[PDB]
């Protein structure tokens, strides 16, 4: 039971289940899933990946391990940009 979902982002891999993709209601990654393809029939997601291993990290463990929270905002991972804004306002000294 469930699909494994293959991506493609901006040339780097990634393979993750739909389940994941899809616990976060009205994402980009609902809408994705609700698209352009590469040679492999990877989903291709046309953006810098350099922080998407965190953000992916993240849709598994449910748990953070800026250029990340603007990348979350992006893709709309509502619970993640929540938890990184609430993050700076633990941090703030004034």
């Amino acid at each position: 039971m469930g699909e494994v979902i293959h991506l493609n982002v901006g040339g780097k891999r990634f393979s993750t289940s739909r389940q994941t993709l899809t616990w976060i209601p009205d994402s980009f990654f609902s809408s994705l899933l609700s698209t352009l393809k590469d040679e492999t029939g990877a989903i291709f997601i046309d953006r810098d990946p350099t922080v998407f291993a965190p953000i992916l990290n993240f849709l598994r463990t449910k748990e953070l391990d800026s250029s990340l929270l603007h990348e979350a905002q992006f893709y709309g991972l509502t619970p993640l940009v929540r938890r990184l804004q609430l993050r700076e306002e633990l941090d703030r000294s004034s």
